[PDB]
């Protein structure tokens, strides 16, 4: 009894060889030791002699057929060859010959678990869930059969029983990160990911480079970052994509969404970096390009915008967003012929993007076709009735034919203001004390303080303003700064006044600003037009709210006080209705600072080229078929007469064409009519008014700033008087400089003066010499004579507040 | 001259045609026309067809030789194919007929500018330099002469003329891109950086999408950002990391030096990520693979850390930092040759990485070479005279061999001391009411209040201590906690302690914990022992300061005033000097707390497997060749004796194979020892006590868990008494069991009472089935006993302090 002890300890001692040796000297002694037998089998087993156990297990069940460790280790030889059907057999034998030989029970419930496998691989699966059933009737706690059997739940979209068996499963084994990770994917699949989240950290405690549980996890927390971001706390989101970026360091959708949530957040180098590197792992993600399109064009990087949206649009043809993204830069950049191919296919794209139609709204007005550019303007509010720019778009469309007829203009704009009052609040109190003779704070406010029409007008008064007793603030909204801020922004300090700027503020703390700084008279210079600041003239954060030259009609808005004039531009007797009150200064209501780049004035063309030359440098919005009318109607008057035109849009041929195809169908040869695009320069483009003879005013529209630098180079002007203000701004520059005897009534009289005055090329060059001195000697340019009268306005407007 | 003068307004309008059909039919009436030759020679060339403009203009200058005008367009075309020398030649010529026509001095400029290039491509320099100061004196305004000149200077590193040059070549072209940002190299490369990014900020303004100037900026922003971040300010040096990645986005240095400042803000997280993505981008950056493996070990993803270690080794072989890292990490593994294997090659590589020398004591010390240890902690000394670790390190390995002969180990644990109190301020005032009877505060303090053997003892205290005289604070510094740290947790708290996690703390402030708590007696359980908190006990923050078990010697720091002990481990005659006052408590200083899992005790192997069976469960370092040398002298005086040896480091093959040589070499058969590596569970560790009949203790490092667990299971634990408290510990134990009679004082004893224990086998197993309840009846067990002694002293040590 002693040997086979010890031989069983040495064998327990992994001392194979000399226990091997023991019972092989034993079964010299006693070839019946059926202890013996399965020692030898089990020793050799360990040095891989199956067959030679499998002769050892044979002989000891022959001698002991009831040796349910002889059969088990029978059952072990048979598996490991994967011949699972006899071993399954011997189990069954081993348990019935002792029921209770656990090794067996357990052996047998994973034989029959690898059974129930085989036959789900082959389809089998209902069959393969009895035998796995089978299993935990002979082992509850085989964990494996709990996992074999949730994923068979799972496959039949039973997702009760897959949870209740991972449950199970988990149980048995709680090292069982594979039940986790799947649990964590159905509760994903569910729509709760706080438990899926839960799930994959069980998995990763368990397992912390099971690489399917990071990334699943890196998933579900950008599904729940995107959630909490839409909740609100974007923060939290935040902070959830860069915890899922720990898990996933390339999941391109967690950067993507991170650049869009630094975006909210302004930080604009960060959404940069992270939509390129979202792009860089996921070339696919034409949204990441899209975006870093949109924040190089806020940057003033066209050329990579246009770059990075014609990618999205390489991945995504039909992405309307970038469509109509790449159309705004080409309409920037003046190509409007691919502007307006770019935005009719984002229409196509989506009909309801109503930007898309505003856009569009905005490229047919700078093309001149003002009907068309209402039509979409309609169709946008259509879509968004209050989408505040193509309202206000559409009242600036409206004014360039518009002509005094009927109360629909009025209406609109009236209409206009009432519904941003109700969608404005404002204030009602002021601080200011009521003496109406003291010092006055006078704030002007516009986002063009730059090389623009109406810098020089607002020169005058900053060049001529008694500083001692109105306190200046100016509300700078100039998106590009140049030399001409700079020199205003002298200008004013070396006086004494107070220069902000505002670019890139909010409107109602604009308001709060103008209510710290006490300003008493505030001044829109902008109107409806780009970037104006008519919400801060809604919030009435002065006492009094003056409009003066940025547009031509009513504000609409009954916030607003008055609207600056002269009983020129609005006859006293005018029957156009306005929010504002008119008040009507004695001289002109415009002062023009002259450039001083205007250079000489030279002699008349029509001396030296032997031809008269018309022309007209006003944007073809103002140049309406009834103007277009008229021109040819002059010109098939005066006998080899040339007309230049020089506009922006005519860098497109097409424009061109069609432009020479209007003219020619009434009758005027297209090699009489030069068109010219513009030239980026302030003096060459006032020398090209060395290029025509006789400027043709517009209508119902005139010029203003054109029509003024026109004259400062010697070039007359013919305007005519109609029924609107920007009719008769015109009427009111030709009367204050003398020329009073060429403002025409109507269009018959019209072609008459301009046939007389192309008639006497002599007269025509004396006017052309003495225009400077007859300007510079007249109240349009005489700054200290419009200072005293603006002066008297303002100290006049401010007594009427005060009582 | 009508004529004339219209077909030269109709060529200045591009119309060619017609003005080339006018200068033929004036040419037709006056072939002589030197005019229309040139005009007709202007109009051939805009339409490509130089060679008819050269016998235009060949006839021209035929007819008049000084006609600058048609020399220079004679030249241009010239030019045009790249024939320079003729076409100077007749810019030249040109020059002399009108000096004044300026359009041929600036094609003149051009071309000589163009042959000196050709020259200085030809290697020509110098030459080419005199043409380009030609071209200078012809016109001092052709920028890019001034830019060939500064490239030129730049090239024969003449770097003061090559500014020069680029500053005059921005001065004639501000929008000249290059100049500025060879400037910005030039600057860049003599140290000073923010000049540089300034003129690379100026070629980016010029021209956004340089990609040069990018990829510098992003350059010189990476290494201004390291200086600030080395300046203090690594916030800034972020910003500008962040700002290098906007203009270079792979940039992968950028996103190294953020991984490391987010690893110093202690960001893991980001660390992480930007560590990966710089590898991602730079696969050579085996810096990112060595931090991303440090802070991956830190996370316990110990396979990750080596994944990422053998990255960084297959990218730099001799990276002595991924080296000592990868071996330390080895070390935690087990992996002992392979950890001594790469810290020797980190020695190899740098001698001075005095780091790798600790580490390699530690290794040392695990593996038993104390003498090699403490080499190695010399020498590290000898290169970091203040490394802490070392320091402590040597102290505990010299622990393990010094046997009390001579005042070495005690002058080198008070020198010690001495030193880091001069390096470490403390308090002295405390505002504890000095009342002697009243509560008293205990503070204790601790890393190892997990499953390990100072728990087992700290144990007894957290059970039995009265909780309304005495109120218990806990400093936890576990490093991973379990059942047993959330065991004490729940019994402190249950009864009205206070626990608090101090894990990753600094010491300062756990100092003024310390002081808030007002701690009266802060007990130390570590000493010398890794992650100890001894620089909490130099601060002196109680004014009662004590260590009980942590370490078997002084701690060497004149700050802890008691060291708590009993008459047996330190008799009152002891000659051992130590810096702490000795506490005698009256009995064991030791109380065990059986572990719940010890399971029943079996019958005494010999009776049923035949041999007496030696045994000792002590770590390597305990067994010093001394006492190898007398377990051999026992094992030969006790015929067909079997020792079990189980010690961690066995599971390396090389450790017991030279284990074995050892032992063989005393003329003990290796198949009689029996190496059992570590087996990681509490169970199955005290159920291997069923495989050892005799205890053999450790000298002159006595075991102390070891022992009482061995007790616990019955097996007889054979001690020697000595000159040290390690040595006298199982001295204490066995005398207070009532196994007075087995403490020998030699080693010729220890070898007879072995022999005699081993003698009678009956005698064994009756000790065996009797020990339990022995110690049971023991003071070892009597926790009420041993609460109230070891209160009665705390009260004793309050009242000292009280006077």
């Amino acid at each position: 009894n002693d040997t086979l002890s010890y031989a069983n300890i040495l064998r327990a001692r992994n001392k194979f060889a000399d226990a091997l040796a023991l019972y092989e000297a034993m079964l010299e002694k006693d070839s019946k030791n059926v202890e013996a037998h399965i020692g030898k089998g089990i020793c050799l087993q360990t040095q891989n002699k199956g067959n030679l156990a499998f002769d050892c297990f044979s002989e000891a069940i022959r001698l002991d057929p009831h040796n349910a460790c002889a059969l088990t280790h029978c059952g072990i030889l048979h598996k490991e060859e994967g011949r699972l059907v006899e071993a399954a057999e011997s189990y069954q034998k081993a348990l019935m010959a002792d029921a209770s030989y656990k090794p067996a029970a357990e052996c047998l419930a994973i034989v029959l678990t690898d059974l129930g496998t085989s036959l789900k691989l082959a389809g089998n699966t209902q069959e393969g869930i009895q035998k796995y059933y089978e299993a935990l009737k002979i082992d509850p706690h085989y964990a494996p059969a709990y996992y074999n059997l949730g994923v068979v739940y799972s496959e039949m979209m039973q997702y009760d029983n897959a949870l209740s068996c991972y449950e199970k499963a988990a149980l048995e084994r709680p090292m069982y990160a594979e039940a986790y990770c799947n649990m964590g994917v159905i509760y994903k699949n569910r729509g709760d990911l706080e438990m899926a989240i839960t799930c994959y950290e069980r998995c990763l405690a368990v397992s912390p480079n099971f690489e399917i549980a990071k990334n699943n996890m890196a998933i579900a927390l950008t599904d729940l970052g995107t959630k909490v971001k839409l909740e609100g706390d974007v923060t939290q989101g935040v902070a959830y994509y860069k915890k899922a970026l720990y898990y996933n360091w390339h999941y391109a959708d967690a950067m993507y969404n991170l650049g869009v949530a630094y975006g909210e957040m302004l930080k604009f180098d960060m959404a940069i970096v992270f939509y390129e590197l979202a792009f860089h792992f996921n070339p696919h993600c034409a949204e990441a390009c899209n975006n870093l399109g949109v924040l190089y064009k806020d940057r003033d990087n066209l050329d990579k915008a246009v770059e990075c949206y014609q990618m999205a649009l390489s991945i995504k043809p039909n992405f309307a967003q970038s469509l109509n993204n790449l159309g705004v830069v080409y309409t920037v950049q003046g190509k409007m012929d691919a502007a307006a191919s770019m935005i009719e296919k984002a229409i196509l794209a989506n009909p309801t993007y109503a930007e898309a139609f505003n856009n569009l709204g905005v490229l047919y007005r700078d093309a001149g076709n003002i009907t068309m550019a209402i039509d979409a303007y309609e169709e946008c509010l259509k879509i968004d009735p209050d989408s505040r720019n193509a309202g206000q778009n559409r009242l600036l469309a409206m004014n360039y034919i518009n002509e005094g007829l009927d109360d629909k203009l009025f209406e609109a704009h009236r209409d206009w203001g009432w519904r941003f009052t109700r969608l404005h609040p404002q204030y009602t109190s002021w601080d200011n004390l009521k003496d109406p003779e003291r010092p006055i704070t006078i704030g002007y406010i516009s986002p063009d303080f730059f090389t623009h029409s109406v810098s020089y007008f607002i020169e005058a008064p900053l060049t001529h303003h008694d500083y001692t007793k109105y306190k200046v603030v100016v509300y700078s909204a100039v998106v590009k700064a140049d030399a001409k801020t700079y020199r205003f922004r002298d200008k004013v300090l070396k006086k004494g006044g107070v220069w902000k700027d505002i670019y890139g503020i909010d409107e109602k703390k604009i308001a709060s600003m103008v209510r710290e700084d006490k300003i008493d008279i505030l001044v829109e210079l902008t109107g409806h037009t780009a970037n104006n600041k008519l919400g801060t003239m809604a919030c009435r954060p002065a006492p009094v709210q003056v409009t003066w030259i940025g547009y031509p009609n009513t504000t609409g808005l009954p916030t607003v006080d008055y609207r600056i004039t002269d009983s020129l531009a609005d006859p006293p007797d005018t029957k156009q209705k306005q929010v504002e009150e008119l008040v009507r200064l004695p001289d002109c209501f415009l002062c023009y600072t002259p450039s001083p780049e205007a250079g000489p004035v030279c002699p008349t063309p029509a001396l030296s080229n032997g031809f008269v030359t018309f022309g007209s440098f006003n944007n073809l919005a103002k140049i309406t078929p009834k103007v277009l009318q008229v021109w040819a109607r002059i010109l098939c008057a005066v006998p080899n007469s040339r007309l230049v035109v020089k506009c922006k849009p005519f860098c497109c041929d097409s424009i061109r064409q069609r432009f020479l195809t209007t003219l020619e169908q009434l009758g005027l040869e297209s090699k009489r009519v030069d068109l010219l695009p513009l030239i980026l320069f302030n003096h060459d483009h006032m020398q090209a008014y060395s290029l025509m003879d006789i400027s043709l005013d517009t209508f119902p529209y005139a010029g203003t700033t054109t029509t003024c630098e026109s004259l400062y180079m010697g070039v007359p002007c013919v305007t005519m008087a109609g029924s609107v203000h920007a009719h008769n701004v015109g009427v009111s520059l030709l009367t204050k400089v003398g020329l009073g005897h060429l403002v025409a009534k109507n269009e018959d009289e019209y072609v008459q003066l301009s046939v007389d005055l192309a008639s006497d090329v002599t007269a025509l060059s004396k006017l052309r010499m003495s225009l400077r001195d007859l300007m510079a000697g007249s109240p349009v340019c005489n700054g200290p004579s419009f200072a005293v009268g603006l002066e008297s306005a303002y100290r006049n407007m401010w007594k009427k507040y005060c009582k």
